[PDB]
């Protein structure tokens, strides 16, 4: 409350850290469904089912920019990327594992590296 505070995390390596980790997610070899925008002229449905779009190229340049106000906003982002996936696709398609497999791959980056 006002002049009371937990002890300071140090947060000046977040934003390094988090590219990282954005990097090690964009050479994985599952993220080619994730890299780019879907594209909204050319998949039927994508539009008006998926209220919020959003990609790894989207991600990279929002935190390049400093869009990020904290790095809790940065892994709500990413896990929209799969949140959107499990929307779209069936869990027995190529694209629905692929977001299942990074997904997976993302959490124990994020656990490994702040928690």
């Amino acid at each position: 409350s006002m002049s009371v505070k937990k002890p300071k995390r140090d947060d000046s390596k977040d934003l390094a850290l988090c590219s990282m980790i954005l990097t090690e997610m964009e050479t994985h070899e599952d993220a080619w469904p994730f890299l780019l925008p879907v594209n909204l002229k050319l998949v039927p449905g994508y539009k008006k089912v998926i209220k919020k779009p959003m990609d790894f190229s989207t991600i990279r340049e929002k935190l390049s920019s400093g869009q990020y106000p904290n790095l809790e906003t940065f892994a709500l982002d990413v896990r929209l990327v799969f949140d959107n996936c499990e929307t779209f696709n069936e869990d027995d398609s190529d694209i629905g594992r692929a977001g299942h497999n990074m997904r997976k791959y993302f959490e124990k980056k994020w656990t490994d590296t702040f928690k």
